[PDB]
Order: C-alpha cells, then structure tokens, then sequence
C-alpha cells in the first residue's frame, strides 16, 4: 500500500468553536461534519490543541486531559471510530502553551519535553494517526527533540506522522531542522511573497527540492494562518492549483476552500475567524456576509472557489501521477511556472501558471527534462482557473495563450 498522508490534502482545524460556530461547537458536533470533509477528499484533519492549559503556567497544563469546553474523552473516542469508518485520519496538535505568546513557555525545557513524551505514548493507544507541534523556532534544542518524538511515533507504526511548524522562511534555518530526521514534515512561510513575484516562485520550489535530495515534504503558505493573510484575492485559484499538483502533501487551514478572509469580518481574530456555512453563520453584523462568501452559496455555483477546490482535490487523490513524487519543471517565459507529473505508464499531467498581469504565449520547450519528456502535439484540457474555455477538448502546446493570472491543468496518455 501507500502510507496515508501521501494520498491527499491535510485540513487544519485550529479552533473547534469558530469552525462550526453555533449549535455544534463540540467533538460530538465535529462528528456531524465528517461527510462534508469527505466531500473535500481530505485524508487527514489536523485537530486541536484540545488539552487543558492555564495561560503561561507549566504546572497548570496537562496534555493528557481534554478541556471540558471541547467535550469529553468518550466524545473523542466516538469521533475516532466514525472517522475510521469514513477513511479519515485524525492528527492531534500538542503545542503546549497554545494560549500564551511563547508556545514552549520559556527556554527552560526539561519539564515541558517530558510531558510531550508521555502524551504521544498515551494518545497513540487511544488511536490517533499522528501529531502536530508549532512554533519550533522558540524551542531550545529543537532538532534533538523532533528526532526523539519522531522515533516514538514511527515506532508505534510506520503509518503514523509527525508534522512540525515554523514561522521562519529562511532556507538554511529550515534545512538545519531537517538535518535531524529526514522523514519529518515541516510547514513554513517559505513561499510567502505575494504582489511583487514573477518567476521568483519557480526557483524557490526547485531550490528547495534541489537541497533536500527531492525527499517527500509538505507545501503550504504557513504553519497555521489562512491563504488570504498572504495572497491577494485574485491569486487564490493559481496557488490552489499549484499546491494541489506539487510533489508532496498540501496543507490548508479551514476556510481556504471558500477563500475565507479574517478582515471583512470586523473585529475578529486572524487565527480563528468564524467559518461561513450560510447567512446565519455571522449574526453579529447582518449584511456583511453574502451568499457567494458561504459554503452553501458556493456549493451551487460551478464557477466558485469551492468548486475548484473539490475538483482539484478529487484528481489529487484518485490519479497515480499526482500520488507519487516524480516532477520536472520547464524553462518557459519569465512570468510562467510549468511542470510535468508522471508515474510508470499512468496518465501524465502538465501544469502552466501565469503569475503576471499580462497575457503570454507559453513557449514550453523540451528544455531540461528527462528522456520521458516526449510531449504530444496535443493534450486535453482538464481544467482552467478561469471559466470560458472548452474543457475536455484538445489544445496545442506550442501555440498556447495565457490570460492574466490564468492556470491550466492538462492531461495526456503515456504513449504520446
Ligand atoms: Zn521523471
């Protein structure tokens, strides 16, 4: 088989109460939204933290005890049972001081690291499929601890994950964390540089793959915050296509599927903005929310961001070329970022991303590829970020017009 986090996207649910809002707001309530997460084809949701934590006090913090606000232990057990019946894995966040500004209390670790050791051993027997920990740059001897905890996690089963998260975007600071245990997923702000861009992004990704020996890894804009925090509205489709087709596991926060924005909801945290299911989800200020900002409204419109997300995620899970990590990038025009995805004699995929505000001709040439480059004269358009095109019918790779901010996803058989 394939280990489970390779087969789909990860969905981060930081605040249980903002995610479902009124009525539910529980572990028992989260149970009712599983069929929805299935419609996003997420193979693992990143849950919590949900443990007891008195703001900035080590003694008054216990990772083995759930906070009554979120429910009970039987609610959690009940949640795991249903989730496994629906092929949905659950990753628990154990960031200790998640109510204070320093997530690891201070540079005095000793007592804090011991607590984390016991929690892993405890919650794996309760049946969780992995763990997350954030703000590692504030942890003394970070790489040493991530090595040990990774070994406990993999020891239980090889089909168990550890995710670590940093706010840093420096490449050398990121690699030094990875020099510890190379099978460890690391989310970061490495990609976060919108507005002024060009083909800066193309290099960033190939440089990272270059340095890491092309090992399996994660793709995100941050450890916890939304896409809208970093990107302008009219770049969300482009980045969504990219994250869903780059070699590795893509990681989103709840709300990225509908383009959820912390601003535009006056007086609300950038961490835990309320999820928008329909018109009644935001009562505080009535008219501020509209139908096209909601799940309900975007479920109707085929042109919506939610529609793009669901279709991209369906490909990412079903198709084998996007499930394994075989990837090659073109040397096209100065705005573009194009690449090929393939595995054995399965169906091949071609991506083309225009980052500028100007129309382009995609002159994607053989230019630096393997012997398995041999592109056809024609490939079928599966999907475009902009409505208008004839989806399903063949285009021509030499003569290829790209409108500002457009993204194309093209399919073709192994034998050209
Ligand atoms: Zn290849």
């Amino acid at each position: 088989a394939q280990k489970w986090w390779h087969t789909g996207a990860l969905y981060r649910i930081g605040d249980l109460q903002a995610f479902q809002g009124h009525g539910a707001g529980n572990l028992a309530g989260l149970k009712g939204r599983l069929d929805y997460l299935s419609s996003l084809k997420v193979k693992g949701l990143v849950l919590g933290p949900i443990h007891k934590n008195q703001k900035d006090d080590v003694a008054q913090t216990d990772l083995l005890q759930i906070d009554p606000n979120f429910g009970s232990k039987e609610d959690f057990d009940s949640l795991l049972q249903s989730a496994k019946k629906k092929s949905i894995r659950v990753i628990l966040d154990l960031t200790p001081n998640y109510r204070g500004e320093n997530s690891w209390f201070s540079t005095q670790v000793d007592t804090v690291a011991t607590k984390v050791k016991d929690a892993l051993e405890f919650w794996l027997q309760a049946g969780v499929d992995g763990f997350q920990v954030r703000d590692i740059e504030n942890l003394k001897d970070a790489s040493s601890f991530l090595a040990e905890w990774q070994n406990i996690t993999k020891g239980f089963s090889e089909d168990r994950l550890l995710i670590a998260g940093t706010n840093s975007s420096d490449l050398q600071q990121i690699l030094s964390l990875l020099e510890s245990n190379k099978d460890l997923l690391l989310t970061s702000s490495y990609l976060s540089d919108s507005g002024s861009t060009g083909e800066h992004t193309k290099s960033l990704v190939t440089q990272y793959l270059n340095a890491t020996g092309n090992r399996w890894c994660s793709w995100s804009l941050s450890q916890a915050r939304l896409l809208t925090s970093f990107l302008p509205a009219q770049l969300l489709r482009l980045y969504q296509l990219m994250l869903f087709t780059l070699p590795g596991t893509p990681v989103f926060s709840y709300g990225d599927e509908i383009g959820l924005d912390a601003a535009a909801l006056p007086g609300q945290p950038m961490e835990a903005p309320v999820m928008l299911w329909d018109e009644s989800s935001f009562p505080d200020i009535p008219g501020a929310v509209s139908a096209n900002m909601t799940v309900k409204g975007q479920s109707e419109d085929p042109g919506s961001l939610l529609s793009l997300f669901r279709r991209l995620s369906d490909q990412r899970s079903k198709e084998r070329s996007l499930l394994h990590g075989d990837f090659h990038a073109f040397s096209a025009g100065p705005g573009l970022f194009s690449y090929i995805r393939h595995w054995d004699q399965n169906e091949r995929f071609l991506v083309v991303l225009n980052f500028g505000d100007v129309g382009l001709s995609a002159g994607l040439q053989a230019s630096d590829l393997p012997a398995s480059a041999s592109l056809p004269a024609k490939a079928d358009l599966l999907l475009s970020t902009q409505p208008g095109r004839e989806e399903g019918s063949p285009l021509e790779l030499e003569r290829l017009k790209l409108e500002p901010h457009e993204g194309l996803l093209l399919r073709f058989p192994y034998a050209a």
